[PDB]
């Protein structure tokens, strides 16, 4: 139930999203990560931005101390936040994540976003008028510092997130490139299937990783409340009736059958265990076709602040 990356390492096909808005107490992240591991999740997706590596790190070590799982069985993912894009800031930001998560290494270390921000300890650098402050960093130099982390054995694999094709090509055509990004974690779901980008990554042996596969958490901070609810789609519901499954299981299985590693966030014990039921059933060739036809080029995250960034991936 794993896929081989272009560096030889293997990543579980289903991953547990660990982001919850800050209004949720951080103790929940420690509990649901235990429930997710008990339910079958081995791939755990986190980030320095999420502010939960302390809790997710303890939940991993707890379930290891239980004997329920071993560290090698767990595929931990972290992300380098935008404020730490400069080369001298990459390795310090990774070992800080390692120190907080109580880990000697991360399985996967990502560039969280190509939209560089002003360097500093603050994650949302704001100016006097409410503007988020942008920065100008050559991401090829950022990637070089990621390569030094993989050679230092602090990240078994390295990759990117929220990169478009041309932003990927910039890395792929970098003189002196030592490692290729094993993955590119982007927003992907039946409404935003990213089919064109998916064929590009497959032709370079880059694993597409779908976040907001269940249509996101719909935070009013970033999501228009008038956008359609993904899991209330008539086609996904009608397929949920046909396979006696849930609309969510249809959305996750769709990504698995098309070669996309899927993430699934949930802070409810019953919906955590229900998500691993994605391995019990299968969709026909027709049903995969029906889901492909729901595409509407709709990304649920939309903000005017980032849309003026020169590295804003969408257009
Ligand atoms: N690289 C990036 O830039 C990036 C961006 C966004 C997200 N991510 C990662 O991807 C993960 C998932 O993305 P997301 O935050 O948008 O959440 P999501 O996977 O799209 O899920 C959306 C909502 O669906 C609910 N849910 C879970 N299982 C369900 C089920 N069987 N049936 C019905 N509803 C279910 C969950 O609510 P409940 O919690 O109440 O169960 C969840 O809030 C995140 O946690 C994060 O790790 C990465
Ligand atoms: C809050 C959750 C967080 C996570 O990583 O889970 C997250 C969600 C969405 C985005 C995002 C938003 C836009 Cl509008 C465009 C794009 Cl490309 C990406 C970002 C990012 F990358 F901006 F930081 C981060």
């Amino acid at each position: 139930q794993c896929v081989k990356l272009n560096d030889g390492h293997f990543m579980p096909v289903l991953g547990f999203g660990t982001y919850a808005p800050p209004e949720v107490p951080r103790s929940k992240a420690l509990e649901v990560t235990k429930l997710a591991i008990e339910a079958g999740f081995r791939h755990i997706d986190s980030a320095h931005l999420y502010n939960n590596e302390e809790q997710v790190g303890l939940a991993i070590r707890s379930k290891i101390a239980d004997g329920s799982v071993k560290r090698e069985d767990i595929f931990y993912t972290s992300k380098l936040w935008s404020t730490f894009h400069r080369p001298e800031l990459v390795r310090p930001a990774l070992e800080n994540s390692l120190k907080k998560a109580q880990l000697d290494y991360v399985d996967l270390y990502l560039i969280h976003s190509p939209m560089s921000l002003k360097p500093g300890e603050e994650l949302s650098p704001t100016d006097e008028n409410g503007k988020v402050i942008f920065d100008i960093v050559d991401l090829c130099t950022t990637w070089e510092a990621m390569e030094k982390c993989k050679d230092a054995g602090l990240a078994k694999s390295i990759g990117v997130s929220n990169f478009n094709r041309r932003q990927l090509e910039m890395i792929l055509n970098k003189p002196g490139l030592k490692y290729k990004p094993v993955c590119n974690q982007v927003e992907c779901h039946p409404y935003f299937n990213r089919s064109k980008l998916l064929d590009f990554c497959k032709s370079k042996d880059i694993v597409l990783v779908a976040y907001s596969a269940l249509g996101s958490q719909r935070d009013k901070r970033w999501v228009d409340p008038n956008s359609p609810v993904l899991l209330e789609d008539p086609v996904l519901c009608a397929l949920a009736k046909k396979h006696k499954r849930t609309p969510a299981l249809i959305a996750l299985r769709y990504q698995l059958q098309r070669g996309v590693v899927v993430l699934a966030k949930s802070y409810n014990e019953q919906r955590i265990r229900q998500n691993v039921q994605v391995f019990e059933f299968q969709l026909t060739a027709e049903d995969m076709k029906a889901i492909d036809g729901l595409d509407r080029n709709l990304h649920y995250f939309n903000s005017d602040s980032f849309a003026s960034h020169p590295n804003y991936p969408y257009s």
